[PDB]
């Protein structure tokens, strides 16, 4: 401190408090640069930052400091938030001093006070920062390729700034969404599950009502599956080039799965169908990302893909040798009866995962019980033996993620809401914070 | 105490499970049985709910995996199946078990003095229930600890 004090106030030559490093970074800049989100690190950046706003003021009040971006655009908040430093965002948002020429440094001020009771003001300006980024926007994606930037967001004014919109308008907005997403599946699915039989479909069609009822579906469904091209090849425009998004990538995988349909039934090919039941069941089961954030419900669905992201690749795996290995010593085993062929046997080595294994299920073969006692080893051997260590590893995180994580939802509603105001035409809508408090502490 | 502790965990999950899991697991199911019924022309598992009905089993434990011969498109079907039975009762399965652990990590011994409540409500009731009939109505606990 002391020297920085010298370098601005001596005699000689006093340091240029808002001059930028070769990376466009201020002193303000820098000192968001070198934290590192320890307690001890945070604290004195933290001071050492309000200190360089006092001395501004003081010595160059007409500066507005915290406005310099560097060379990427960002201000020091900006640049807190885009690199996690999360301990320095709070507290730059935060930050209230009062001093004379306090007001114009000062982030937020409380406006009165009850005996019991207290109220916070917040400026805030990473909420109406609409034009190059909002502290929300950048923390709003937000892909979180790390754990730590998902912590950021909670409470100090962007967690219940979010809270806040969810009950005025968006949550409104939200379900209306959802509920015409649930009619188009409906759709999809009735125009499917009402095709006709005949082959060489159709050729052509509309006949009696029914026919007009089941064509208006299939071009609605067709219309439908646009929507989402559209609105997902305008994501990858985005945020390109990058998973951060599972269900972002997914979305774009069901609507091109509905257009290869199309593309194969203008065709006319008789399979497209192998299309279309792809494009429905990637459909309902995205439905799934539709609910969030019950906040009960909204758990549920983010531990199911975060398993999945997870469990395949260790464990689809893994399983899947078991399964290819034994099923391949159990063909060679057997010389006739459909049960040699790799994938029928593989099938029938299957069911024993499933719950409905047959054991000894083929008569067909040599060497008899040998082969009873390599199956007994694989249903023995690999659900089994497999099973054990899979639920494990789960208990042993069930020690402790399910406690991190549901913030990890609140993180989902962010992005949904942050999107659709960005999303919603940026059309008029809020853009004063402050919180009804009171603890005594009197 | 034994019993009551097993009584209150099973009517708290079903109160809480169904709704958050019974409705996933009916998506899943949903969509998978839909998927099937468009793909099968005939032989009565066309009918969503005879085909519904066959994708449940996979779940109960008595999956017949490719259980309908009639159909298009071949192998298709049964990696739309393998992927179903590879994804909900499985997939599903784990985080299920998994927030149950984590409180496991803790309700079950919050809970105890929970049927104790019950227990107290049966009680008053019963007196005022009772018809109010002639009952107790001073209260001193023996003690002995020193501190002495």
């Amino acid at each position: 401190l002391a020297i920085v004090k010298f370098l601005l106030q001596n005699s000689w030559q006093p340091a240029d408090i808002s001059a930028r490093d070769s990376v466009g970074n201020t002193v303000l800049h820098a000192l968001v640069e070198v934290a590192d989100n320890t307690v001890d690190n945070t604290k004195f950046v933290t001071s050492m930052y309000n200190e360089i706003l006092i001395l501004g003021a003081k010595l160059h009040p007409t500066l507005k400091l915290e406005e310099i971006t560097n060379r990427k655009g960002l201000t020091p908040l900006a640049l807190a938030a885009s690199s996690g430093k999360i301990g320095v965002l709070a507290y730059i948002l935060q930050r209230e001093i009062h001093e004379p020429e306090c007001r114009h440094l000062s982030r937020k001020f409380t406006e009165w006070a009850y005996g019991p009771v207290h109220s916070s003001l917040y400026d805030l300006s990473c909420i109406d920062t609409c034009e190059k980024n909002s502290v929300l926007e950048v923390i709003a994606y937000s892909s979180s390729e790390t754990p730590n930037r998902h912590d950021m967001l909670l409470v100090e004014p962007l967690n219940r700034l979010l809270q806040d919109k969810w009950d005025r308008f968006v949550k409104r907005i939200f379900y209306f969404n959802f509920f015409v997403y649930c009619l188009y599946m409906i759709i999809f699915t009735a125009a499917a599950y009402y095709r006709p039989v005949e082959g060489l479909p159709p050729y052509k069609l509309k006949n009696t009502v029914g026919d007009y009822f089941r064509v208006t579906g299939e071009i609605l469904s067709v219309s439908g599956g646009v929507y989402f091209f559209f609105r997902g090849i305008q994501y990858f425009l985005q945020r390109r080039p990058s998973v951060d998004s599972y269900s972002e990538i997914l979305f774009f995988v069901q609507s091109l799965f509905m257009l290869v349909s199309v593309v194969l039934y203008f065709s006319q090919r008789k399979e497209y169908v192998a299309s279309m039941v792809f494009s429905l069941a990637m459909g309902w089961t995205n439905m799934l990302y539709y609910t969030r954030g019950f906040q009960q419900m909204g758990i549920y669905a983010v531990m199911i893909e975060k398993m999945i992201l997870r469990d395949l690749c260790r464990f689809m795996f893994v399983y899947l040798v078991f399964l290819f290995g034994f099923s391949t010593a159990v063909v060679t085993l057997i010389e006739d009866g459909k049960y040699n062929s790799l994938y029928s046997t593989c099938l029938e080595l299957f069911k024993f995962t499933i719950g409905m294994g047959d054991l000894e299920f083929t008569e067909n073969y040599d060497f008899k019980a040998v082969f009873i006692i390599l199956l007994l080893a694989y249903v023995i051997l690999t659900y089994i033996l497999l099973l054990n260590m899979l639920i494990a590893l789960m208990g042993e995180t069930v020690n402790k993620i399910a406690q991190e994580s549901k913030n990890i939802w609140k993180l989902q509603r962010a992005i949904t809401i942050l999107d659709t105001e960005k999303s919603f035409l940026k059309c008029m809508r809020k853009a004063x914070x402050x919180x009804x408090x009171x603890x005594x502490x009197x």
